[PDB]
């Protein structure tokens, strides 16, 4: 399967959600849904970004939370990017 990587800005994102209301295992648990992309909220539904950067896609595991990440088939790994909410971060 594909591993799970983390970025810098990402580490600073969870710290803001964990205080307001978030779980640690939730991420390692949602990974199974990120690789398959089954839920992603029916009304939301994951989608690409396009515009010079095709290797970039964001989803929403929760009804009020996004999740930007980038896949790397070169070594089958799931590298995350961002995660949280617009109102939360700002």
């Amino acid at each position: 399967m594909l591993t799970i990587e983390t970025s810098k800005k990402f580490d600073k994102d969870l710290k803001i959600l964990v205080k307001n209301g978030f779980d640690l295992k939730l991420l390692y648990k949602v990974v199974g849904n990120l690789a398959t992309e089954q839920p992603l909220a029916p009304k939301y539904k994951d989608h690409p970004l396009k515009g010079g950067l095709k290797d970039f896609r964001e989803c929403h595991l929760k009804p009020d939370l996004l999740l930007v990440y980038q896949i790397k088939k070169q070594e089958n790994t799931l590298f995350l990017v961002r995660l949280g909410s617009h109102s939360e971060l700002f």
